[PDB]
Parts: structure tokens; sequence; C-alpha cells
């Protein structure tokens, strides 16, 4: 209860380039590995991260969260810091199209929308954009807005409140992208961001149940870890 005042941190951060994001698949509840380009990102990360003390660590439970957290941890000298994976904090559920080509996936989400080019769905609501995606699935296993939006707060509220219940501090969230972009919009939609970029960080500011989205898909600790 001594909570109030404490000042929480998190570093969400997307994590580092994979086979699947190189080749262009969906990769939601799937995943795969980081390419060597990917781990050398990721290592910049880290290194440019050596100066943020993280009192906690967390990812999915994707391999590619894993691997990125722990180069992360590793390059940013604090390789004994215990990573806790939270299958709550995975990425977006596509159903049907884990591991389709992202142009099939749009081109079948686009005729669903009923819009002539997948380009017409930019001007569309992150929202009615991952509601369509469900919409487009005959299977239905991909999940719409309120399931997404709803298991990814309740996961941020949770290692929130519990690093505020620690004294508050910062916190590393190795996460994925539509996460970060669905996140920003519940908290702060006037930053909304699409396309956060591997290894870009997202810090957002907790205190007293108050989030302040400070950046969204900053690529500066990539680039001081890079010099």
């Amino acid at each position: 209860r001594e909570t109030d005042s404490n000042v929480v941190t998190l570093y969400v951060t997307r994590h580092g380039k994979t086979i699947l994001n190189t080749n262009h698949r969906a990769q939601g509840w799937a995943d795969s590995p980081l390419v060597e380009k990917g781990v050398e990102v990721a290592t910049n990360l880290g290194t440019g991260l050596k100066d943020i003390h993280f009192m906690n660590a967390y990812s999915s439970d994707s391999g590619r969260a894993i691997e990125t957290a722990n180069l992360v941890l590793k390059y940013s000298e604090q390789s004994k810091l215990k990573l806790e994976q939270r299958k709550k904090l995975r990425e977006l559920n596509f159903g049907i199209f884990e591991g389709e080509k992202l142009d099939n996936m749009w081109d079948a989400v686009g005729k669903a929308a009923g819009v002539t080019s997948p380009e017409e769905l930019l001007k569309f609501s992150i929202q009615e954009v991952i509601d369509l995606i469900r919409a487009a699935d005959p299977t239905k296993q991909a999940e719409d807005w309120e399931l997404f939006s709803t298991r990814i707060k309740a996961e941020i509220d949770k290692i929130s409140e519990e690093a505020a219940k620690d004294g508050g501090g910062n916190v590393l969230v190795v996460v994925h992208g539509l996460l970060i972009t669905t996140l920003i919009e519940m908290l702060d939609s006037s930053k909304t961001k699409l396309g956060v970029e591997n290894a870009s960080v997202t810090k957002i500011v907790y205190q007293d149940g108050i989030y302040t989205v400070e950046s969204v898909g900053d690529m500066s600790y990539v680039a001081k870890g890079k010099e």
C-alpha cells in the first residue's frame, strides 16, 4: 500500500529480427529464432542498455523473445538477472494465418474488409484491423481486439503493480510488434505507431495507477550500442 508514489519504468522492447520476420511471414504464436543480423542488432541493444539498471526482466514464452532477452541481459551487463516468461505476453494469435506470407494474409483480410487493396486498411483503427483478422479466419482461432487487448493489458498491469510493490524501478519487457501497437493504443492513442522495429524500445512510466507513454519504437539504444 506504501506503493502509491513509486515509479515503474517499462522498457517495452520488440525482440530481434527472426527467420519468419526476414521471410515476411505471419509470426504471432508461431515463432522462429533470430537471424545473424537480428543477433547483431539485439547485441547492440544490450550494449545500449548497459546504463539502465533493471530490477526485473520479462518476456513472452516465444523463443525469439527469450533469445533477445538473454542477449539484452548479457550485453547490458546483467547476465544473472532472472528472466520471467509469461504466456499472456505473446503476440496476437494469427489463427489460420500463422506462418502464412503476410501478403497472402493481408489479401485475405482486405477481402474481408471488402477493400480493393490491403492499402486502404492503413486508414482503419488497430481495433478494427485486428477484428478483421479474426473475421477473415474461417477457423476463428485468431484473436480479435477484445481478446488480445484484454490479456495484454491485464499482464502489463500485473507487472506494473508488482514492480511498484517492490519499490518501483526499471523493468525490461521483451515482447512483440502488434502487442506494442495495441498497448500504446490503449494507454495513449495520440502516440500509437504500427510497425515498431525489431529491437526498438517503447518506454512507459507507471505511477499510482497512471501510465505515461514516454517513447514509442525508439531505436536510440541500438544506435548507442552500435557506436
